[PDB]
């Protein structure tokens, strides 16, 4: 029993990150077989930030500009290459720690671990979701830049996430590990601002099925509805709408818990319309949106 | 900016997690030098834990009935002994995976991670913390016995916690690495019913002073008010008295913001007067009582 915010064994990327210094500006890398993954602003000064012109800017930049160290020893930079938002540097010797891995596009509700970095050394691992907006809300301070998000699936890491910005709304923006963005964010130190955070509703709904499973079901009610008449309540209350492929995916926890998936967004339609009223939930006095069906079935069966 | 509920990297302690099985029990061991840790009870059936006797359960017992596997590898028993609720099974062979470690004896109030695994091998790892009534409120299934908590000091691990139990009401008891358990709790399956889980008085200013540092800033009001004074609301609350300790501890986060402690336990006592009126404090709607001020500084500093 007990149900937690619960991020992946960090470990195996623990192994991959490195340290990526350019003049004066240094931040994380990531270090799989012989290349180093790294936010291609690491060649920016914060003035160049402004208005950066990347390809310009890397003219400038040999191999040896670039200083790799992973734990104290240096590594030698044979290549570089600019891939999206990312640089890709090509060193002389293959992460003996490399473990298996993918590189991964995920889509928004989808949530993963991140290993938050400073100077290629690991200081915390939390556990984050692409919100709908394309934002992350995580934890980062100068110097955690490059530090990565990722999943792990028995013993492959699927890295889907490396940290490149801060708005000035304190959100978080960055790229997967082809360097493209999620959302419509620019490396550049410019006003970028988010759109709506609206609530993962599929995953508010698999945390309501944890909650069941765990003892909680104060909030389960005598009501059901349909997925339009539900829809109407979500879109009122900035939560996005749940379609027949999220019922589908919600499933296994209905045939757990005995519970049908429109019976518990009935459930939720009264949270959203009544309140929590002083009560709690999973020891939470909101709804929680950062757990996937998969999550609460990993952390219900003990998946390792 | 952002501020999450964060666990230490794993990597130092998922090297140490081995798989302990004892005729039909399997459980985990932590491998430290030429010495594997693990509850007593695997030497149990469900049966016998309804009420064991250690010694003479240890007696029928010997070295090769232990089997130890660390990944798909046996590692060879040559030693046994008791101490308090864990067993020492010492190995031919040293972990060379072994960090720099220490056992200490955590106090309530202080938090640590956990790395959650099963059949010696981690699922997750999410951050706890000793409650005042010296539980824990964690997320283990079946075979999660013998995980640890931790904290690590730059690269010294200090295990504090080993999972042995989980109370009828879903709350969890387990021991320090000496196998003295945390509170009253035995490893015997009998009702054991927990004190008053009490909130962490100086964790909420800790957390508090968190907020205001990332941005959160409408709970700041006009007011101030004694220890005194405070502790008489505290106490209505079932918080934890606050001392001139836990003041002096708060010294630095008083000084970071410009906010005097005895402002901040104002804010606090309004905030608990009051509730949150439907408004979030760094995401939530509760008072979170997971952060101690250590916790608090070196996620604001960005500590490796
Ligand atoms: C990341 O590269 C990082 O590690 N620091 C940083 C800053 C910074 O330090 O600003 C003062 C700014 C940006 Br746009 C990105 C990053
Ligand atoms: C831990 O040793 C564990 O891993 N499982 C377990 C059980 C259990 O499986 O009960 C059916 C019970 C206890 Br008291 C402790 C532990």
């Amino acid at each position: 029993s007990g149900f937690r915010k619960m991020a992946f064994p960090s470990g195996k990327v623990e192994g991959c990150m490195v340290q990526v210094t350019c003049g004066t500006t240094t931040l994380n890398g990531l270090w799989l077989d012989d290349v180093v993954y790294c936010p291609r602003h690491v060649i920016c000064t914060s003035e160049d930030m402004l208005n950066p012109n990347y390809e310009d800017l890397l003219i400038r930049k040999s191999n040896h500009n670039f200083l790799v160290q992973a734990g104290n020893v240096q590594l030698r930079v044979i290549g570089h290459s600019m891939q999206n938002c990312v640089l890709k540097l090509k060193v002389d010797t293959a992460n003996p720690k490399t473990p298996k891995y993918k590189f991964v596009r995920i889509q928004p509700g989808q949530t993963f671990s991140v290993l938050a970095c400073y100077n290629g050394s690991p200081s915390g691992v939390y556990q984050c979701a692409m919100r709908p907006n394309f934002t992350i809300k995580g934890s980062f301070l100068n110097g955690s830049c490059g530090s990565v998000g990722f999943n792990i699936d028995y013993d492959c890491v699927s890295f889907c996430y490396m940290h490149h910005m801060e708005l000035p709304t304190g959100v978080h923006a960055g790229t997967d590990l082809e360097g493209n963005f999620y959302g419509p964010f620019v490396d550049r130190q410019t006003a970028q601002a988010a759109g709506t955070d609206t609530t993962i509703t599929v995953n508010v709904l698999a945390w309501l099925y944890a909650a069941v499973i765990n003892g909680d079901r104060w909030f389960l009610n005598r009501f059901t509805t349909t997925l339009n008449d539900f829809n109407l309540v979500a879109m009122k209350y900035n939560y996005e709408p749940l379609t027949q492929d999220h019922v589908d995916i919600l499933g296994p926890l209905s045939a757990q818990t005995g519970i049908a998936v429109l019976d518990m967004c009935a459930s939720l339609k009264e949270l959203l319309q009544n309140g929590m009223n002083g009560r709690t939930i999973l020891g939470s006095a909101l709804l929680e949106d950062e757990f996937t069906p998969f999550d609460v079935v990993r952390q219900c069966s003990g998946v390792t």
